[PDB]
């Protein structure tokens, strides 16, 4: 009944070991030794309190893969042994519109997985994955395909699938059409890789000329534009059919429209304090649009894992003990990591003695 | 892996939680949640380093009752699910004459459950019940009968075993035999159950008068003497085929051993700082025995289970959580309990949260 991770106590966002009660599996739940979890930009927005949501001590993660090492009496869906994952949230209210037409990933009682509030379990507020084991309900968990690496899938689970799912939805998923990507971080390198299975072309936008050579080879992308070089922007000036903006801090999105063509749909998925700036000409003048998304339904989830399988889609990780986690925070803030942080849980000394 | 129990940092023997790395379950081991752990005044000893040979920190508890949770795949004498006990050692060196005809209690590089030395782990310092979790050696654990209380059963891995085995050694263990207990203390009140379940008569001897309604009445011996009392002490002389002497404080011997018959056995179990006087005539004019004994092997002590099952011999208890544990200890430093205090580990809140 005590689970044992790391937390942040305070705005400073440093971490570390944190003893804490933990939920009884119930009959409906799922049992999980967390195996891997991904470092996301929104557990750093979190633990510094940047969106002002913070509920101290906080214990990040929410890119999990695990093992099954036990299920409650009414579980159907996993077994002991089963590798699974657990993504942004562990539970919705069920009822609501969102949640009987499978979007409970828009409920309005949504509970996270780090730092939520657990509606069903008197509000407690919930330990995310940089922890031994998490206890889930059987609904929100999904199988990771045995085809993926354990670690280099653990990023899917947050940033695959939040880029993954407006592609999609908006068909921006075509061979021919093209797309660009603002900001290579965890969520860009993974759009350009699941836009490049699709067989689209794809442009990256982005702040550092260092990103070049590896989002032109490795990636693999069509272009590269650095986004404080005005000739190169304008020389792209509508020609994306869609672009997915994944900035984390707050930038001006009318150059960004600039390269939609008339029609073009823009998908904002970072989410910086600063509120994004929309001069209403810049939609109106060429019919422009934009969407938000929040990553995606327990579906969209299983739908993305089981096409990165079947396709070989991994993000590209740099895996790190636990006790290295405040490093690699700070060079997470530092953009310098190429490009998704991923901890080995289970291979860490996780209690201090 | 990493275990959880309290422990003593220094001679103030203050126990407060204390989280340690704990060995792997071998082929041979056998995994033990532990349910209740019995106090005796060895664990204070050693907390309070009154024998010199604290290994701070030192997690106390022998007297060990639980629940196998898991076996190496090398392990046939128990399964997951039995109820079993670790008594005051885990390991020997299994090669010696000790340990190779069954008497591994006197070998000489015995492991000990609590603030031993595991010769066969680097010499790692062994940390007792008063903990969760237990990994202990197959051929080193006892099987708990179920037709004993999980709790009354704890103290008898350790005083049970010390009283029962001479028993049943030197025959005081039948119908019309006359045995004493000296001393009504935690060997005490065992001496005189173990006796009254062999149909012995049974005679209670003590320093303090006091004791006279706990001897005759709560614990149901047949006979109580004063051993100040001369003239009764004297019209006693010769009547006891044995006695069990439990006292721990320094006391004449001689008169003790008048109320032998000739041939009669005493048996000495305390260790009195002062050395015991024992004139030649006293033993050579009516050949009378004088043995001692501490607890005994593996076999020793399930033997002992198995009569105490057979019999309902079980101990006086007083339950208490962990977090009383160290009001507890001050009161057994003043025997301040009828007459053995085990820990409820199971319910207890081991970790701080
Ligand atoms: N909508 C959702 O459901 C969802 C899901 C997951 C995450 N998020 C959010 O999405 C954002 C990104 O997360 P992440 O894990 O991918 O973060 P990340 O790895 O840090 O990547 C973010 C990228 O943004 C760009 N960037 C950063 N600072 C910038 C600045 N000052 N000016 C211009 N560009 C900048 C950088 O790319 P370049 O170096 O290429 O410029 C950087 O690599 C965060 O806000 C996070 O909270 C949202
Ligand atoms: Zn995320
Ligand atoms: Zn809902
Ligand atoms: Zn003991
Ligand atoms: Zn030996």
């Amino acid at each position: 009944k005590t689970a044992h991770g790391w937390a942040a106590r305070d705005a400073s966002g440093h971490l570390s070991p944190y003893s804490f009660s933990a939920r009884i599996q119930g009959d409906a739940d799922v049992t999980i030794k967390v195996l891997f979890c991904g470092i996301c930009h929104t557990d750093l927005h979190v633990i510094k309190n940047e969106w002002g949501n913070a509920m101290y001590p906080v214990v990040p993660g929410h890119e999990v893969v695990g093992v099954v090492t036990d299920v409650g009496h009414g579980v159907t869906k996993f077994k002991a042994g089963d590798t699974v994952g657990v993504g942004y949230f562990v539970d919705s209210c069920r009822t609501c519109e969102s949640c009987s037409t499978g979007h409970e990933n828009y409920c309005p009682d949504l509970v996270l997985t780090s730092n939520g509030v657990d509606h069903h379990h008197h509000g407690a507020t919930t330990k995310g994955g940089f922890s031994d084991v998490l206890v889930v309900s059987q609904d929100f968990v999904v199988r990771v395909p045995e085809s993926l690496p354990l670690d280099g899938a653990a990023p899917l689970l947050c940033a695959g699938v939040t880029v993954y799912s407006p592609m999609a939805q908006y068909a921006l998923n075509e061979p021919g059409k093209h797309l660009g990507v603002v900001g290579l971080g965890g969520l860009g390198h993974m759009a350009v890789k699941f836009a490049k299975a699709f067989g689209m072309t794809v442009t990256v936008i982005s702040s550092s000329p260092g990103k070049r050579d590896e989002a032109l080879g490795r990636l693999g992308a069509d272009a590269f534009l650095v986004s404080h070089d005005a000739a190169q922007m304008k020389a792209a000036a509508a020609t994306l059919d869609g672009i997915i903006d994944t900035v984390s801090a707050g930038h001006q999105i009318v150059p960004l429209l600039a390269l939609l063509k008339p029609m073009g749909q823009m998908v904002v998925v970072g989410a910086p304090s600063t509120p994004l700036e929309l001069p209403a000409y810049a939609i109106i003048t060429g019919g422009k649009r934009v969407a938000g998304n929040g990553v995606g339904s327990v579906a969209d989830c299983q739908a993305m894992l089981d096409f990165a399988g079947e396709h070989g889609v991994t993000a590209d990780i740099e895996v790190v003990q636990m006790d290295y986690v405040n490093t690699a925070i700070e060079r997470l803030e530092k953009n310098d990591v190429r490009y998704r942080f991923v901890i080995d849980v289970a291979g860490s000394k996780m209690e201090e003695t």
